[PDB]
């Protein structure tokens, strides 16, 4: 009908983890048999069907097979604990295998919390085999090397020691099933399988250094001489830190690394110590520096970071470059794991070491005719990795940001890191929504200026284009409910709807601008002293 | 031809006071000559053709005159100094010829002020016979209102160095006026006649005032005194007990026949205003009017037709915004009338009853109305106050206190004085936008649903009259040499004040939120519950 049709777009098109659809699943159905008009319908179809009788299952599964065939993000939905039926997860499984190994390996690390989901009955007959969707993830990562890594990392936080025991078990198994298949097949998979070891050799003998120098008493410096040493000292360890065979690095399984730098080493000022370490690589004796971190489960910062990464793609696919930058992190086991290490400079450093931003960036990239007496594309990047960050922190709910937290670089851009508080905890009593701090705010040329409004111009625009792409975000939050992320597993049941709350979604367009710019507006004006005094002098003022 | 076609309807829908299209003025006229399209095409054509020196002017005439006719408002601009060709001028008066008289007697006020512009041979050769100055005598004497009015209008300019010039001109005119109805006819005569009647007893309640004030002491002895000259029959040209009815001069329509002397009461200021009880010619209908003593009251009557002309134009959008417009004239610098309106000041209300909803209470209680009070109160305060608030600021109105700010039993709030205009305040600080706490409290506070419609009818009276923007704008032009206190301050600046709040450059979404900030800060300030909240905010990037 004429308008028939807006009133089912709103919800093809709207509505993403909404149980709202009602009386709307029989008129969604009588249309359903006429036209799929997009893979968007099919998801809201399903919802109806399963509901009750097998004459309606069987009605509905052929309607699936027909249907414009849905999108993957959508398919995640269906691995998802609501829909039981093994046609629909068959099917699943099926609009995934259709996918690249690139996007395969971002929501990777929801599948495997996915694998929770399918009947285990399917996992134990598959064990039985060898002595869909699990198979075809074990299928895919023997295909690809890389993939194979990351694999092998996520299930292994996984098996190390209710329905945990139910879980782990199961985990236990597929890691088995993955390690014999891979044993077994034939140059290419037990190269791959050649290769895990050495990487979990490594990192073996890696922990028991670091747990010595964690040992040895003294303050950060007379730590690090001590892991200098150690490293040095060739076969004290079963691998010799000076030199190796090369190994494929667990945080980019595309770099052999062979050799540590000793003397290049050094540790964080941050409270656990991290090491940074110098690799060097089987090419031309590059570098590559990472961190090593050995007091936390580095798993909440996975999935904030791969959340990063996700919105980094979606904002670039629609032209939108914040300048983020999405560094790497892995668990290996909780409590160890690597991070990229990106050159910044904390906030707090570049207070103290310059007397602000703009001294700072004005060493770096000086530029005599302006903005700031610094080169504009620094001053431009500065802005819109603000506006990036200050959006997605805001979505995500980062909590326990300060000083220590923000970093830097040479060429502008800002980041965030350390991702312990998230959807809406934090260590204090109260928000600010938006998080600023007011150097950045000054670093921006302060309330009233070019780049400011630029500032705030961009924060709209990738809030709308966010907003716009909520499907994902929230399918993939929804894989995570059983995530074994401490913020998460508060309230497993609330973390998403909290996701949800901060998009928005009920507001128009017009409507959520507003709600950010209100948000954005408290907050800069409790982090200027000025505004605080005119909202004295106003108070004043009525008397 | 269409993208450019685009770029065409921007230049006539947009601006009023623009310079722009000097090197592109070329291009509107290429269109121009097939598109006479519209009214709004004509004002921008003359603005560039009349630059140039002289054959684009007979050019231009021959496009004027086959022009599809100017509106009235157009027609405004042309009276000004920017345009001051004698044929561009006959044409903006005709154009005023078309208009109602209700029409003029609204721009009648600047229409006053637009004769100190050529031509003074006009003046002098309708003199020595004993086209604007003429229009405006020709229909002073078609209506009485209109010829009340202009009478007033022109008797106060006439009672820098070359200001003095333009005195000399409306004492020319006004006795040319003042000649044609005394040498007219019947109907002539009796205007006249009746002009000078209110003349006498202007003057005869002044001698009676002044009388007032001569005696010293208390408000009380003052008051006794005052209704001891108005019951004193025959101490006076004029006995106040009784009289020959009279047209009100602040309300024409009205005749009174006399004054009740033990009805008048003085007013609170110290500088202190006196209320009147008149009686009508009908019905023994009553009048309450207010006769100031002390200060020139131009500011004020250009206020309240500025809110008149408001209301109007938001009426006419079928927004009733619940204004109250009081009818104010000054018969001279030093004295004039109000009209009245039954009130009660805020002040007054918060002392008597002690919030503001329990005089709503008292007034119109409704058991499930919303806060015990009828629903349709409620909602005209909303409306009031909304209005107020965007009228305010788009005038600038200072000086604003619970004095200033009074309801009626009706819920209606509206401000009463307008000493500080254009931005002027004693007071170094705004709120741009001006809410007591009372108020808020009056609308139920932040959250809640009164409130946010309240805000909803801000945004939206304003919208509307950002569309209306190019009337204020030729009405307040017409000012600059106005003789009002605070646009003598600074002439040039003045109508750059109102345009500038206006904020034309913005598009309607970038406008609404521009007026969400300032009502944000202004109601933060106002409540302390929020600023607190501002408190804990800064106090987060401390430690």
């Amino acid at each position: 009908a004429s308008i028939r049709d807006q009133l089912h777009t709103i919800v093809y098109r709207y509505p993403p983890t909404y149980v709202l659809s009602s009386e709307e699943q029989d008129l969604v159905w009588k249309f359903r048999f006429y036209l799929s008009s997009h893979k968007k319908a099919l998801t809201k179809f399903l919802k109806c069907i399963n509901w009750k009788l097998e004459d309606e299952v069987t009605q509905a599964l052929w309607m699936l097979a027909n249907w414009a065939p849905m999108d993957v993000e959508d398919a995640l939905e269906l691995l998802s604990p609501t829909f039981t039926h093994p046609q629909v997860r068959k099917y699943a499984v099926s609009r995934l295998a259709q996918a690249p190994d690139e996007d395969l390996l971002l929501y990777l690390l929801q599948l495997v919390q996915a694998l929770k989901y399918e009947d285990p009955r399917h996992i134990v007959h598959l064990h039985g085999c060898i002595f869909n969707l699990c198979t075809f993830l074990i299928q895919r990562a023997c295909t690809n090397a890389t993939l194979a890594n990351y694999f092998y990392w996520y299930l292994s936080i996984e098996v190390e020691e209710k329905q945990d025991e139910r879980a782990h078990d199961m985990y236990a198994m597929v890691l088995k099933m993955f390690l014999k298949v891979l044993e077994n097949g034939n140059f290419n998979l037990r190269g791959i399988f050649y290769n895990l070891r050495k990487q979990r050799r490594f990192i073996d003998e890696l922990v028991k250094l670091v747990k010595l120098v964690a040992k040895e008493p003294g303050n950060r410096n007379k730590k690090t001489e001590k892991f200098q040493k150690l490293l040095a000292e060739q076969d004290m360890f079963k691998v010799n830190f000076t030199n190796f065979e090369p190994i494929p690095f667990p945080l980019d399984p595309e770099i052999y690394i062979t050799k540590i730098v000793p003397m290049r080493t050094s540790l964080f000022k941050s409270a656990l110590m991290p090491a940074k370490l110098t690799f060097v690589t089987s090419i031309a004796h590059h570098e590559y520096a990472a961190i090593f971190k050995h007091g936390d489960d580095l798993r909440q910062d996975q999935l904030i970071l791969q959340m990063i990464t996700l919105m980094d793609k979606l904002l670039r696919r629609e032209n939108l470059d914040l300048k983020l930058t999405p560094y790497k992190v892995l668990a290996t086991s909780s409590k160890h794991g690597f991070l990229q290490y990106v050159d910044s400079c904390t906030v707090a450093e570049v207070l103290a070491r310059e007397g602000n931003i703009h001294n700072f960036f004005r060493k770096h990239h000086p530029c005599d005719n302006g903005p700031y007496g610094i080169s504009a594309e620094v001053m431009d990047t500065y802005i819109k990795s603000c506006a990036g960050y200050c959006v997605i922190t805001y979505l995500l709910g980062v909590g326990d940001r300060h000083l220590d937290n923000l970093l830097l670089t040479t060429n502008g851009k800002l980041f965030h890191i350390d991702f312990g508080y998230i959807l809406g905890r934090d260590p204090k009593p109260m928000p600010p929504p938006m998080k600023l701090s007011k150097e950045m705010v000054e670093a921006m040329g302060g309330i009233s200026s070019e780049h400011h409004h630029e500032f705030r111009k961009q924060c709209y625009t990738a809030y709308l284009h966010l907003r716009r792409h909520a499907n994902v975000m929230l399918n993939l939050f929804s894989l995570m409910v059983d995530a074994t992320v401490p913020d998460i597993a508060l309230e497993p049941d609330k973390a998403v709807k909290k996701v949800e709350e901060n998009l928005q979604l009920g507001l128009t367009d017009e409507e959520a601008v507003q709600h950010l710019q209100s948000l954005l507006d408290v907050s800069i004006t409790a982090v200027m002293p000025a505004l605080v005094e005119q909202i004295h002098r106003f108070t004043q003022y009525w008397r």
